[PDB]
């Protein structure tokens, strides 16, 4: 069976970047999944919401926690399987599709991907990042404005209004289910090298 990895955290707190310095390091086959690519089709209204910063893309019902639970079952028995792809200007579930074969270890990341127990049971390690709120808020405004087509005003509306609260009400607390916890993120070498190093072991 695939080795599962979760990978969570708050918003722009490098969990991306934590897995490729993973795989990076890490012959075994690896792919990295997130959450992001399972967030929910939206209605006009909800994207009409989402489009003025009003829509709450952090609680746990704004992605399609049942889709993602049934993907990872299906990876989890090496079945090769299918995955959305979501875009983020447009607040919008692509028709395209990205096929994902076998793999010996698997990533993935998301701000809630340890919330749902069934998912979060399906890991055979968690990793939790850890990063400073304001240099997390610095790198979702500039990733937001050049990644996302957004602007400011938005993104620190939605921020302040939605993103905090839903991290420490609905994030923060899943760090609790972390078997390892990764202050300043990608940039701890030495936790991610413990982590691989880890890794290589339970594969042998
Ligand atoms: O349509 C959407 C969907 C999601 N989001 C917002 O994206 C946010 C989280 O998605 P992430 O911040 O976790 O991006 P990432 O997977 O690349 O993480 P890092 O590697 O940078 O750590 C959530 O905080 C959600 O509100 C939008 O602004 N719009």
């Amino acid at each position: 069976e695939p080795f599962l990895i979760g990978v969570s955290g708050g918003t722009a707190s490098g969990k991306s970047s934590v897995c490729a310095k993973i795989v990076q390091l890490l012959q075994k086959q690896v792919v990295i999944l997130s959450q992001d690519s399972f967030y929910r089709v939206l209605t006009s209204e909800q994207k009409a919401k989402a489009l003025k910063g009003q829509f709450n893309f952090d609680h746990p019902d704004a992605f399609d926690n049942e889709l993602i639970l049934k993907t990872l079952k299906e990876i989890t028995e090496g079945k090769t399987v299918q995955i959305p792809v979501y875009d983020f200007v447009s607040h919008s579930r692509k028709e395209e599709t990205v096929t994902v074969y076998p793999a010996d270890v698997v990533l993935f990341e998301g701000i809630l991907a340890f919330y749902s127990q069934e998912v979060r049971d399906l890991f055979q390690m968690k990793l939790f990042v850890d990063t400073d709120a304001d240099t997390r808020l610095s790198r979702r405004v500039l990733r937001d404005i050049s990644e996302r087509g957004r602007d400011l005003e938005q993104i620190l509306s939605q921020y302040i209004t939605f993103v905090k609260p839903a991290f420490e009400e609905f994030c923060l607390p899943t760090k609790k289910y972390a078997d390892v916890i990764i202050p300043r993120g990608a940039d701890n070498l030495v936790a991610i090298n413990l982590i691989v190093q880890h890794i290589q072991d339970i594969l042998n």
